[PDB]
C-alpha cells in the first residue's frame, strides 16, 4: 500500500536507492531510426530517442518523430509522449496530432527555460495570426484562451488544407513546473491533470492525448504516472492494489527515461496518494486542490 511504502521510503531517506533499482530495471530496447544520420536534426537531444518498436510513424517520404506510444493495456489508456517541436518539426508534430486524432496537447515547460530555448513555439499567440505548416499542409488557428494563474487551456482549430476539415484540438499549458523539479504541490498538480480528465481529452473515443515537455521524459512522465495510476485505481476502486514502480517500470517498456529525478517519482507518490481521496468518493477535495492552487489570482 502507497501511504505504508511511502512513509518508510522518507523515514529512511532512501528516495534515491528507490529511484537508480528503478533505472537499473528499466527495459532497454533499440532505437536505430531515431540514430539514422537521416534523423538527426529531428531529435532536440542526443540522449532521448524513442524505442523503434513503440515509436509514431508519419504517413509521408521521411516518417520518423520523436515520440512513443505509451499503450497502459491494464488501464484501458494509451498516451503519445514527445519532445518539445524543434523549429523543423512543428508541421510533424500537427501532422501526429492529426493522423493520431488526438484532441488534446498537454504542455509541461515554457518555451523558455532557465536561459534556452526548450521548445519552438508550435501554436499561434494571437487569433489574427494563424499559422500554415508548408510541408504538412495544416493550418492552426488560435480560437480562444482562459488564462489561470499558473497554467493556461487554449482552444485551437486544426484544420487539413487538403480535405479542408478542421477539429478542435484543446492545449493545457502548465506554466510553472520547472525543469528536472516538481509543481509546487499536489492540489496544483491534480487542479491542472483534473482540468485535463474533465475537457473529455483523455476519453477513449478520441486519439491518444499528447503530452510534452522538452525531452518528453521528466514532466512528461510524472505527469502520465499519476494519471495511469488513479485510473487503475479508479476502476478497481482499491487504492491498495496500485503498485506505482511496477507501472512506472510498464510505461518505461514504452520509451526510456520517464521520471528524471527521485524527487519527481517521490512527487508522483504524493500526487496519486492525495488524488485517491477523490478517487474514493470524496468529491469535495476537488474544489479544495483549486483552491490551494491559486489558480484565480493576478
Ligand atoms: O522536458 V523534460 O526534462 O521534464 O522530459
Amino acid at each position: 500500500e502507497m501511504e505504508k511504502e511511502f512513509e518508510q521510503i522518507d523515514k529512511s531517506g532512501s528516495w534515491a536507492a528507490i529511484y537508480q533499482d528503478i533505472r537499473h530495471e528499466a527495459s532497454d530496447f533499440p532505437c536505430r531510426v531515431a540514430k539514422l544520420p537521416k534523423n538527426k536534426n529531428r531529435n532536440r537531444y542526443r540522449d532521448v530517442s524513442p524505442f523503434d518498436h513503440s515509436r509514431i510513424k508519419l504517413h509521408q517520404d521521411n516518417d520518423y518523430i520523436n515520440a512513443s506510444l505509451i499503450k497502459m493495456e491494464e488501464a484501458q489508456r494509451s498516451y503519445i509522449l514527445t519532445q518539445g517541436p524543434l523549429p523543423n518539426t512543428c508541421g510533424h508534430f500537427w501532422e501526429m496530432v492529426w493522423e493520431q486524432k488526438s484532441r488534446g496537447v498537454v504542455m509541461l515547460n515554457r518555451v523558455m527555460e532557465k536561459g534556452s530555448l526548450k521548445c519552438a513555439q508550435y501554436w499561434p499567440q494571437k487569433e489574427e495570426k494563424e499559422m500554415i505548416f508548408e510541408d504538412t499542409n495544416l493550418k492552426l488557428t488560435l480560437i480562444s484562451e482562459d488564462i489561470k494563474s499558473y497554467y493556461t487551456v487554449r482552444q485551437l482549430e486544426l484544420e487539413n488544407l487538403t480535405t479542408q476539415e478542421t477539429r478542435e484540438i484543446l492545449h493545457f499549458h502548465y506554466g510553472t513546473w520547472p525543469d528536472f523539479g516538481v509543481p509546487e504541490s499536489p492540489a496544483s498538480f491534480l487542479n491542472f491533470l483534473f482540468k485535463v480528465r474533465e475537457s473529455g481529452s483523455l476519453s477513449p473515443e478520441h486519439g491518444p492525448v499528447v503530452v510534452h515537455c522538452s525531452a518528453g521524459i521528466g514532466r512528461s512522465g510524472t505527469f502520465c504516472l499519476a494519471d495511469t495510476c488513479l485510473l487503475l485505481m479508479d476502476k478497481r476502486k482499491d487504492p491498495s492494489s496500485v503498485d506505482i514502480k511496477k507501472v512506472l517500470l510498464e510505461m518505461r517498456k514504452f520509451r526510456m527515461g520517464l521520471i528524471q529525478t527521485a524527487d519527481q517519482l517521490r512527487f508522483s507518490y504524493l500526487a496519486v496518494i492525495e488524488g485517491a481521496k477523490f478517487i474514493m468518493g470524496d468529491s469535495s477535495v476537488q474544489d479544495q486542490w483549486k483552491e490551494l492552487s491559486h489558480e484565480d489570482l493576478e
